[PDB]
């Protein structure tokens, strides 16, 4: 019920204050606090994002919500507590982890990502699927970035919420990310309403490349204008190495239409494998045909044609 959903949100938003105090003031939170600070997290950023610490007692959250008068089973259903099958008793889901609040589209805290700082696994522990937290719907940082997204008529999708945090502080405001899932049809529906331009900036590794191609391809087919930013590397590493301005400048300078990025990745295979040459020529020709922007479509043709050693006209004809 809506009444219950609201109680679940209340629980999250109240415990947040406790998590925040635990991190910034208490003895047990000192290690986690120093960890964060050594990694560029200033006291301002920590406060701004309400980052906190979950003690390791395993009843810290339980006892707090119990003292407040919340139904323990409801707290379990809100994904803040876990349950012992054998005992049937309840305990904290999140223990000895740095707590990043997960806010919904309206800015209400509906879940948490708990990050280890002692090399435990999973490295990141998220809230489970609940009535108020659904990974296929929530986009980290969306409520904060909505304004800049509409203003710039562009949304930038990163690989993880951590990248979003780093980028956001650096000066890149129209950024969001899923909670470790593939962009869903619901996500895409939401995004389409804000803008028709979506830029991908995933990890600069093979895995990230494959994600870029798979996500970008679907977005293109869904009628969106897709762009790609390719780091030499992750935002965190780039920002530290060259600073914020250098980062935001690199992002603004290099931004390729999906089709141009795609063929550049397939460059070598196309030039050494005639079977692939033919297949990718047809693919890119189909890809370019999906582009709604006449202007960018034409530029894509000019940019892609050289990769197949054909003229823009011959590629245009093929399309």
């Amino acid at each position: 019920s809506n009444a219950d959903d609201l109680q679940m949100i209340e629980m999250h938003e109240l415990i947040q204050e406790f998590y925040y105090y635990a991190l910034t003031k208490t003895v047990e939170g000192e290690q986690a606090l120093t960890y964060l600070q050594e990694r560029g997290f200033t006291d301002a950023l920590i406060k701004e994002r309400g980052i906190g610490f979950a003690p390791d007692s395993s009843h810290f959250c339980h006892d707090f919500l119990q003292k407040k008068g919340y139904d323990i089973e409801l707290a379990y259903e809100a994904g803040l507590l876990s349950r012992n099958e054998e005992n049937f008793s309840y305990y904290d889901r999140f223990r000895n982890r740095i707590m990043f609040p997960l806010k919904n589209a309206q800015g209400r805290i509906v879940g948490y990502s708990g990050r280890t700082y002692t090399g435990q696994e999973p490295k990141y522990l998220n809230s489970p699927e609940t009535p108020i937290f659904q990974k296929r719907k929530l986009l980290y940082n969306l409520d904060k970035a909505r304004k800049s997204i509409r203003k710039l008529d562009e949304i930038v999708l990163l690989e993880g919420f951590m990248d979003v945090i780093k980028s956001d502080t650096a000066g890149l405001k129209n950024v969001v990310a899923t909670m470790g899932t593939q962009l869903s049809d619901e996500h895409i529906t939401f995004i389409r309403k804000l803008t028709s331009n979506i830029t991908l900036m995933f990890d600069g590794d093979f895995a990230g490349s494959e994600a870029t191609l798979k996500t970008g391809q679907h977005l293109l087919q869904q009628g969106l204008n897709v762009f790609v930013i390719q780091l030499p590397m992750d935002p965190d590493e780039y920002i530290g190495k060259y600073g914020n301005d250098a980062f935001t400048t690199f992002v603004k300078n290099d931004k390729k239409s999906f089709a141009h990025y795609k063929v550049s990745i397939l460059k070598d295979e196309i030039a050494h494998n005639d079977l692939s040459y033919e297949r990718y020529l047809k693919e890119l020709s189909h890809d370019i045909s999906l582009m709604k922007s006449s202007i960018l479509q034409q530029k894509a043709i000019n940019d892609v044609a050289p990769f197949f050693n054909v003229s823009p006209e011959q590629l245009a004809n093929e399309i």
